DNA sequence: AGGAGGGCGAGGGCGATGCCACCTACGGCAAGCTGACCCTGAAGTTCATCTGC
């Protein structure tokens, strides 16, 4: 299949995830779990139950990198000492990539909640 | 000769066997270095080589 047809990802989809890593490895999403630079972003948030969406205008928007802090400040909690036993159900994608030499080793992949992390 | 050789019951009673404090002071528990070399890449082309012409 020779180098990318081994994994037939469309141009419109290859571009999307490549520039998705590019921004999260250049955004606030990037944070090293330990020696393993990781991009965490919130999954598709629930429909933002009506009452809470009543106050929110628009209403609520799924900003992808919104509550990444919940997971960023979970691993940061190991050094902050500010660990709180979290109740999740807000699932945070956590792609814990790391360099091989010039490939990217996915060391973590967690669609799980910050409680499961 | 035939003797009798103690019988009795006591042999502690009373309390005290410690009092007082002290059982540490001081400071140091590290210094200094290293914590790794080396490579292993994608991607592409070249270049040497092979097959077929």
């Amino acid at each position: 299949k020779e180098q990318g047809f081994a994994f037939p990802i469309g141009e419109q989809a290859m571009f999307e995830y490549t520039t998705a890593l590019n921004t999260l490895l250049a955004g606030e999403n990037r944070f090293r779990i330990g020696d393993v630079t990781t991009v965490c972003w919130g999954a598709k948030r629930t429909p933002l139950e009506e009452s809470l969406a009543s106050m929110i205008n628009g209403g609520g928007k799924d900003n992808p990198d919104a509550h990444i802090d919940a997971v960023k400040a979970l691993y940061k909690s190991l050094y902050n000492g500010q660990y709180c036993k979290p109740d999740g159900e807000d699932k945070f994608y956590l792609l814990g990539l790391s360099p091989n030499s010039a490939r990217i080793v996915v060391r973590f992949w967690h669609e799980t909640t910050v409680a499961a992390l």
